[PDB]
Parts: structure tokens; sequence; C-alpha cells
């Protein structure tokens, strides 16, 4: 398990991208990266997830809000 740190969020445009040291940008979406209730997230959004490796590169899948 590891943590990711937004590079910028586009929840409104359909998604937000995460960026983590030692890894690449973790794709983020209010469906898996969601959190307590359907809320929006701004820069600084720290989340917890497990990046895996799929055709378009590594990516988080069942991410969540850091605490």
């Amino acid at each position: 398990m590891l943590e990711g740190k937004v590079k910028w969020f586009n929840s409104e445009k359909g998604f937000g991208f995460i960026e983590v040291e030692g890894q690449d940008d973790v794709f983020v979406h209010f469906s898996a990266i969601q959190g307590e209730g359907f809320k929006t997230l701004e820069e600084g959004q720290a989340v917890s997830f497990e990046i895996v490796e799929g055709n378009r590169g590594p990516q988080a899948a069942n991410v969540t809000k850091e605490a």
C-alpha cells in the first residue's frame, strides 16, 4: 500500500491526476478514489491506494482519501 499526492484535480472534467515519488502520476477518479460522501478535492489532495500495472502504465484502482 502506498500514498499519492495530487498533481492537479479535474473532478469536474471527469477525473483528477495524482503524482507520487518513486512512481508515476496515479490516475484518480471520484468513483474509486472517492471518499466519505461525494465531495470534491483541490490540489494537496493526499490519498491512499495500491498502484498496479495495466496497458496504459501503472495506476491506482481502489484509492481512497488519506484519513
